[PDB]
DNA sequence: AGATTGTGGATTGCGA
DNA sequence: TCGCAATCCACAATCT
């Protein structure tokens, strides 16, 4: 298929992810948790496109920020692991709001920081 | 069997 | 001009 850029929000997908993670009691969440969450946060994602979905997925792995965590720490899982962020290994800029034409055409938090790093809630406009 | 999680090779578009 | 997030896809191992 073509590559083609899609509308999201103007966040890296890392940032989005670690937002979520970071305001869960637990500090730790599931894919579909975080696929949920991320979409109702930022509800800048479209009907006609899924594949966010599978960006979300890559950059779990992608990036060393995330920590797979089993529901026991004695036995690994294969699958169905809490996901935890190690805030010191996400990349300064990654929380940056981002220049896009979507967030041009609508123009946001200048930068996820507060809420990431600092323990504080995210609320949106 | 088919769907899902987790990983990762690889190319793209576009802001800087 | 090109770094690098975004994105398309394949696959192994496991869940449903
Ligand atoms: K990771």
């Amino acid at each position: 298929k073509r590559y083609l850029r899609h509308d999201k929000p103007p966040y890296t997908y890392l940032a989005m992810i670690a937002l979520v993670i970071q305001a869960a009691p637990s500090r730790r969440l599931k894919l579909a948790q975080i696929i949920r969450q991320v979409q109702a946060v930022f509800p800048f994602f479209r009907e006609d496109y899924e594949g966010w979905k599978d960006s979300i997925r890559h950059n779990l792995s992608s990036n060393r920020c995330f920590r797979k965590v089993p529901k026991d720490p004695a036995k690994p899982q294969a699958k169905g692991n809490f996901w935890a962020v190690d805030v010191s290994l996400i990349p300064a800029e990654a929380l940056r709001l981002q220049n896009t034409a979507l967030c041009r055409r609508w123009q946001f938090a200048k930068d996820l920081g507060p809420y990431v790093l600092h323990g504080r809630p995210y609320r949106p406009p």
